[PDB]
């Protein structure tokens, strides 16, 4: 299946290439870059999405799923857009937004009117406890209450999200006809498939019950948010009704997704999705359960990396499909985050990708990832994220849980916003990525990291990333392998294998700034290997011991 031989690259288009001067990243910007997209070698793009919106989430709060936000085009340069991809060989998934829409999507502005409007119960309307308050303590993932008050109809209305993204009602068969009605549109005119935002999150326990609660916060987000118990029902109906009928790749952002609830999503005989997204790699470094959320930071750990990486490598290895990342739209730079991004970027962005790469699953590359891309040093009142501005008012103003030092620097770690200033081209104005005013500045970095410095560097990160995508097509074991840990309690080395039909594939990385020691067990001590890619001048080839230096990484094959 060409999912399962794919590599993705992510476009988030606000910030990837502004071809009319105003800023803001456009849909022929995105044209005008696939060749280089193509000749970094991904076969399939996500794009982040660019339906009708006013951007309280950039694009996550739809207000027409049938038409553009006039920035990136019309309609008309969207289906240019699927034409230019194919033309080239390539598949194009887009952002399907349905667990929520914009409080300005028609719907929503028919819903809120009266209790009689046929658009009612498309969204999710409860009574007020007696006292006026909220139907429960459900917090909102930004911040405060799930539940905002309509004061015209004397109910709450529910938002996992801003109260500008009220929560569509999926008990309503209606809600369920218009979403494949949006889907069917779309494939139609030649969409390849979709990424399913927030996709654990659109059957709730209709009950509606309270958490209990420890009082360390008002509001709480945990197990009612996402899994419900109609979930995978829904995944079913929504495969038989639409993506049955179409030759399509599904990616689910599976918030809440542990390893048994992948299997749910992803194994083939289920006829859910292909693959998804989790986020229990991504949520190694903040504390389990503070009010602070993924602002509690801890240090990178490798130990959890490996042991979390691995638990989902075996878990879905002989059923379901894993994904593979590190960066999106809503994760900072990795190699600034965990690594890093100065005198070792380079070594260290090529591990990181080399750890990731050399798994089972798809791969996605975020833009820019391929560059080395990494974190700014804007100030907080240049962030402009409503996750940042949310947090900032209840976390260090109102409930005084962290402190504005504290926070400050936890944005500067993990803000959304290091992954949205604008894609890096050159080492011209605004890094070339428009004539006229960016949205957001360009990281300050840019001068040094940039599309056309490393094409000009044989050593660039981008080439690693080309050559590790070329290997991937040239050799099946990169697709189809097993995979086991090697020297498992190594707290510097990310080490394993995978094996396919006699042949080994050992990856071995070290992720740390200071010197290792890779020693091959026992069974591996008279292989023969061929490096395949390494990230320092040297070879290579006597894996059975590698003394590594700082970030390297090696990948062998078998011979
Ligand atoms: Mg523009």
């Amino acid at each position: 299946e060409w999912w399962k031989e794919a590599v993705v690259y992510q476009i988030y288009p606000r910030s990837f290439y502004d071809a009319n001067g105003d800023g803001f990243g456009d849909l022929q910007g995105v044209i005008q870059k696939l060749d280089y997209i193509k000749n970094l070698g991904a076969d399939v793009i996500w794009l982040s999405p660019v339906f009708d919106s006013p951007q309280d989430d950039n694009g996550y709060d739809i207000s027409d799923y049938k038409n553009m936000y006039e920035k990136f085009g019309t309609n008309e340069d969207m289906f240019q857009l699927i034409d230019e991809v194919h033309k080239r060989g390539m598949k194009i998934v887009m952002d399907l937004v349905v667990n929520h829409t914009s409080d300005e999507h028609a719907w929503f502005a028919e819903s809120r009117k009266s209790k009689d409007n046929p658009y009612r119960d498309y969204y999710l309307w409860k009574d007020p406890k007696p006292d006026g308050s909220e139907p429960n303590n459900w917090g909102s993932i930004f911040s405060g209450s799930a539940w905002t008050y309509d004061e015209g109809t004397g109910q709450y209305y529910l938002h996992y999200f801003s109260k500008k993204q009220p929560d569509l009602n999926w008990e309503n068969e209606a809600v369920r006809r218009e979403v494949y009605d949006v889907m069917r549109f779309w494939m139609d005119r030649g969409v390849d498939g979709w990424r399913m935002d927030s996709i654990g999150s659109i059957s709730k326990y209709t009950d509606f019950p309270d958490y209990e609660t420890d009082h360390s916060r008002s509001y709480i987000v945990g197990r009612y948010h996402s899994n419900g118990p109609r979930l995978h029902e829904f995944i079913q109906e929504m495969n038989r009704e639409v993506l049955s009928h179409y030759d399509c790749m599904t990616v689910g952002e599976a918030n809440g997704s542990d390893i048994e609830e992948a299997k749910k999503y992803t194994d083939a005989s289920r006829q859910e999705l292909n693959m998804i997204f989790t986020f229990e790699h991504m949520d190694i470094d903040k504390e389990q359960n503070s009010p602070n959320g993924k602002w509690q930071i801890k240090p990178f750990d490798l130990i959890a990396l490996k042991k979390t990486m691995t638990r989902w490598q075996t878990g879905l290895m002989n059923v379901g499909w894993n994904t593979l990342y590190f960066e999106n739209h809503d994760q900072p730079r990795v190699i600034s985050r965990w690594g890093n991004d100065r005198k070792l970027r380079k070594e260290c962005a090529k591990a990181f990708a080399t750890v990731l790469h050399g798994m089972k699953g798809t791969p996605f590359i975020y833009q820019g990832e391929e560059i080395g891309m990494v974190n700014s040093d804007m100030p907080l009142e240049m962030y402009d994220d409503l996750e940042i501005k949310n947090a900032y008012r209840e976390l260090v103003v109102e409930n005084k849980t962290m402190s504005e030092k504290e926070f400050v620097k936890a944005v500067m770690i993990k803000g959304r916003d290091h992954a949205r200033t604008p894609m890096q081209w050159d080492a011209g104005k605004h890094a070339g990525f428009t004539a006229g005013d960016p949205w957001i500045p360009v990281n300050s970095r840019y001068q040094d990291i940039n599309v056309k410095e490393s094409l000009e560097d044989q050593d660039s990160i981008f080439f690693y990333y080309q050559k590790l995508i070329q290997l991937r097509k040239q050799y099946k074991i990169m697709i189809y392998g097993d995979y086991q840990l090697l020297q498992e309690n190594d707290p510097q080395v990310f080490s394993y294998l995978r094996e396919y039909r006699g042949e080994k594939l050992l990856v071995v990385v070290n992720l740390s700034e200071e010197k290792a020691l890779f020693e091959a067990p026992p069974e591996l001590i008279h292989e023969r290997w061929k490096v395949l890619i390494s990230n320092y001048p040297q070879e290579r080839a006597d894996l059975k011991s590698i003394s590594l230096k700082p970030y390297e990484a090696v990948m062998g094959i078998s011979i």
